[PDB]
Order: C-alpha cells, then sequence, then structure tokens
C-alpha cells in the first residue's frame, strides 16, 4: 500500500490526474456519474464565455458582429436565472453567438492578458453538443472540468499488486501547506506544473510554482519521499510556445521557441531547484493530465519507479 | 480576518458529522437541488440494501425463524440478487415478516445502519421506477467520510469553513486556529462497534475526553451535541441505560437518560473552571433543529471566541 500526494499550485492538474486513476485503474465514469458533471460543464462553459467577455472591456475591445452587443447583456441575464444542471437553448444560442464572434475570439487569443479556464475553448467548441437537454457528459468533459478542490481529497485503487492510496489537497494555502506537513513520510509526491503557465503574468505564475517546488523538494519532511514531477498540460504549451516566447518567463533563455527546447529548459529550472542532487533524485514526465493514454504511460512509469524504490 | 471561523467536527462515527455537513448545505447555501439528490439514489438503495441484508444474515446467529417459512425462499433471492421492482418484492415481504421484524428489534445485539427502518419502512416510495430522493432522504443517508471534507458558508456576517476528517487521529491536531469543535454523540448508541473493550458510548467518551482536556484546543469552544435525540427518545422507552452505566439508579425517561449521560460527558472536562462546554441536543436530520441549533453556536462563537469586530 503506497501513500501518494498530489500537490502543485491551483489548476496544475492535481484534481485531473485524480479522475485518470479513477478512468484508468477502477472503473471510470459510468453513464451515471457523468450525468453528475452537467451542472460542472454548464457552469464552466458559462463562466469561460463570461471570463471572456468581461475582458473585451478591460483590453478595450469591441464585438465582431456589432449586434452582439445586446447577446452580450442577454449572457448576463441568463447567467443569473440559470438553473443550475441545466442550460436553455436561449442562453446556449447567446454563448454559440458570441463564441463565433470576430472580437470575442480576439480577446480569446489574448487568454493570457487575464483569467480564462483552460477548458474554455474546449468546451464551447463542442457546445452544440453540450447545448443539448439530453446531453450525456464524455470522460473526457469530466476530465476537462475544471471544480477548486477544498480539504482534501483522497482516492484508492490498486495496480500492480499495490494498494494505492492517493491524496489531492485543496484548501487554502496555509493549513494547506499545514495538510502537506502531516503528509510528511509518504511513500511519493506527485507534483504538478502546469507548464501553459510561462506566459501568464499572476511574480510569474511559473516562478510560483517553482518557488513551491523548491520547497517541497528540498524539504527535511521528504527525504524519503519519491519526488516525482509532472510538467503537466505539455499540449495547451505546444499551441502556446509557437507564439508567446519562452523568454517572457525566464529572461536568461537563450534557446528556441520551440516546445522541445523550452519544454527541456523549463525541467531544467525545476530539476536545478533540487539541491540534494547526489542524495536525492527526481522522476519527471511530461504530460497532459486530460489524456489518459499518456496519463495511463506515464503512471506507469510511476509505479515501476515507487515499486524499485521500495 | 476577525470574521473568519474555523470549525472542526468531531466524534465516533454514525454520530451525525457529515449529516451536520449536509445540513450547513441545506440551511446556509440552497440545500440539494432536484438533481443533486438524483445522484443519491444509489446511496438509498445500497443502503437499503444493506439494511435488510444484516437483519436477515443476523437472524441466524440469534436462532431466529421468519414468521411464514416462504420467507425463506425471499432470503435465498435477496442474496444472490445483489434495484429492480423484483428485488423491491424480496424487500417489502422480508421488511414485513414477523420474525425478521423481531429480528430488526433486537438489533442493538449486532450492526445496523440506523436510517433502516426509515427507509425500509418508506420502500415503496423508494423503489418506484421513478424515485427522485428527497433531502431528508439524502440527509439519512450513510456513506463512510474519507480524506478531509471542507464546506464553506457565511451566516450572521461570519466567513465559516467547516471540516470533518475521514481513521480520524492525527489529523485532528492538524489544524490551526480551530475557532471551535462541534463533537458529535450518538446518545442512541447507549445500549451498544465491536464487543471488544467498552461499548459505543464509552468510546465517544475516551474521544469526548481526549479532546476536551487537549491544550491544542484550549481556546477552542468545545460544542456537544447530544445527537440522535430522535432515536434516542425512542429507545430509551423500552431499554435501560443501565447498560451503558450499570451504576445507573435514575428512570428510563428522556429527560433523566439524557441529562445523566450529558452528566458524563461534562464530567470529563478536567477543567470545568475553565473551560466551558457548550452542549446541545440534537437530531442532526431535522433541518430545523440544526438551523436552531447552530444558530445558537454561533451566536456563542461570536460572544466568546472572537474579536470586538462588530457582530456583538
Ligand atoms: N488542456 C489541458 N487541460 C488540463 C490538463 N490538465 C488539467 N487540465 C484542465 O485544467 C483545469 C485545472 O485542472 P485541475 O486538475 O482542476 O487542477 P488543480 O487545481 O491542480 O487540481 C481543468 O479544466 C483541467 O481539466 C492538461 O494536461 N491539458
Ligand atoms: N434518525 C437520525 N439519524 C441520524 C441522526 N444523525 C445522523 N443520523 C444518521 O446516522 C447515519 C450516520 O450519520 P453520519 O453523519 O454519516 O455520521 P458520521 O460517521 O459521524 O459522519 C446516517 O444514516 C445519518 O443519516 C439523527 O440525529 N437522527
Amino acid at each position: 500500500e503506497v501513500k501518494l500526494l498530489l500537490l502543485g499550485a491551483g489548476e496544475s492538474g492535481k484534481s485531473t490526474i485524480v479522475k485518470q486513476m479513477k478512468i484508468i485503474h477502477e472503473a471510470g465514469y459510468s453513464e451515471e456519474e457523468c450525468k453528475q458533471y452537467k451542472a460542472v460543464v454548464y457552469s464552466n462553459t458559462i463562466q469561460s464565455i463570461i471570463a471572456i467577455i468581461r475582458a473585451m472591456g478591460r483590453l478595450k475591445i469591441d464585438f465582431g458582429d456589432a449586434a452582439r452587443a445586446d447577446d452580450a447583456r442577454q449572457l448576463f441575464v441568463l447567467a443569473g436565472a440559470a438553473e443550475e444542471g441545466f442550460m436553455t437553448a436561449e442562453l446556449a444560442g447567446v454563448i454559440k453567438r458570441l463564441w463565433k464572434d470576430s472580437g470575442v475570439q480576439a480577446c480569446f487569443n489574448r487568454s493570457r492578458e487575464y483569467q480564462l479556464n483552460d477548458s474554455a475553448a474546449y468546451y464551447l467548441n463542442d457546445l452544440d453538443r453540450i447545448a443539448q437537454p439530453n446531453y450525456i457528459p464524455t470522460q473526457q468533459d469530466v476530465l476537462r472540468t475544471r471544480v477548486k478542490t477544498t480539504g482534501i481529497v483522497e482516492t484508492h485503487f490498486t495496480f500492480k499488486d499495490l494498494h494505492f492510496k492517493m491524496f489531492d489537497v485543496g484548501g487554502q494555502r496555509s493549513e494547506r501547506k499545514k495538510w502537506i506537513h502531516c503528509f510528511e513520510g509518504v511513500t511519493a509526491i506527485i507534483f504538478c506544473v502546469a507548464l501553459s503557465d510561462y506566459d501568464l503574468v499572476l511574480m510569474n505564475r511559473m516562478h510560483e510554482s517553482m518557488k513551491l517546488f523548491d520547497s517541497i523538494c528540498n524539504n527535511k519532511w521528504f527525504t524519503d519521499t519519491s519526488i516525482i514531477l509532472f510538467l503537466n498540460k505539455k499540449d495547451l504549451f505546444e499551441e502556446k510556445i509557437k507564439k508567446s516566447p519562452l523568454t517572457i518567463c525566464y529572461p536568461e533563455y537563450a534557446g528556441s521557441n520551440t516546445y522541445e527546447e523550452a519544454a527541456a529548459y523549463i525541467q531544467c529550472q525545476f530539476e536545478d531547484l533540487n539541491k540534494r542532487k547526489d542524495t536525492k533524485e527526481i522522476y519527471t514526465h511530461f504530460t497532459c493530465a486530460t489524456d489518459t493514454k499518456n496519463v495511463q504511460f506515464v503512471f506507469d512509469a510511476v509505479t515501476d519507479v515507487i515499486i524499485k524504490n521500495n
């Protein structure tokens, strides 16, 4: 029986990794279980479009089809009386026309300049499928779900004759930091880093993640804890690096803005934080948390290592 | 912030901690929507199944026979069949058998969910192919808590953070600035964990003794919830408190037994001069009572554990 502790800044993907464990080892999501997330998908979806639109204002930008001005105001009024767990084709229509707007899509691409759900685009596009009244959220839909984790979530599953007891720690900064403390001496830690946070001006979000990793990695609490590093959201990174310069996050970066090199660099910047390199090793994997195939492959490796290290 | 309140739910398990949690959602936020409830259809069924199963499976250990020998058939199916309107049938019939009912009445002899009768006596409306469980049905569900559950709610201009730990031991101390502890006690447990050392009540007492006197919570208000008083109100009429406190010489009446049990718990406070215990007789499943109780709880927190910040 092993105790794995998902760690890392919010939105790095701890939760998504939990679901993948469910989907990959125990059973997954019954058409029944999925139905549960209908309200979350709607919530996320509406949240995504509102954010983008409410951003057009600040970033000073006009809608494509001048008429979308009506749908904009409509969006809000309909978001208020929204009966969670169900979305009206009326609202479904408002979002749809807005998402297909020239100026709105322009704001969407200027996404880094504000806060926007990673899943924003994924849901919005599939809006036709999701707007249906009988719509049953797919496993991917569930995986793309974004819900702030509170308290500590604990999942169980057996893999390779091993009883895994995983832990995702939500809660505020301090008590979280304090909960981590009562987690000193865990079999393993899977620290997640959202690679796509390099170009975000949230200190830098990436450096923040780094600072956090530095603490966990060189912390006396985990001197016998397999520090596993998930350089996650590699997909969003790839689509992003070809437009945004890694320099934004690392001015001391001489390489080129290409997935391979930049990714490699980020991995370097994190691994370099490890002080006791001769004593303890960092097991890294570039991941796409939402990608089940990727995560199974990756978790396979994590297990193997876990097995040896003990 | 001064208007931040950290609440920790403690107690023995099946003592009503999560029921309080569920209640905080129903009272201070929205409650369980038609959809959300539908989510619990399964647990309500499993709860129901393991309950009737627990009864039958116990008839044996207690040398009990079915009323009408015809049920022995349904007994067989129940197992080799585990909801279908067929299952609903084997249940209803078994739930009516005199012998079963008699086994159900000796529940203290074995382990049985407290919502057993509730569900079973409502099996019809429940087994309905178009069953949408009620908040109450949700409230009566039983499902082990894992990890740490957290609930946020604003009430009386206070921002509450309530925690329920899933077993729970060194994690209770893993909290900082805990404003208050709501310790739950299952009153109806007096006449019955594992018949190992002491009975549930004494277990709970050990638990409370440990917490009530812990110096880590010296600045934490100790709220005691003598819970499941509704179930307690019934058992005291047909089961002596002596089963739990052999030295008990009082009458087996709600009022007297309840007071006694309160005393046994409050006596444990080894710091009567400095630390006060705020006791409440509750029915975690009763939304009305919970809010009433919780309203009193906050006034206590406001009036005893908060800086002069404006609420009092
Ligand atoms: N595109 C993409 N999205 C991801 C990936 N991992 C997580 N997400 C999404 O990013 C958001 C945050 O994920 P979550 O697990 O909640 O992060 P957490 O707060 O660290 O637990 C959710 O919408 C996830 O579905 C990924 O690798 N690629
Ligand atoms: N009738 C009745 N049932 C209760 C009461 N409190 C809790 N229950 C039930 O007792 C069972 C266990 O409660 P739960 O909150 O899970 O206890 P926990 O293990 O301390 O969290 C559930 O079926 C609850 O619905 C009560 O006050 N009256």
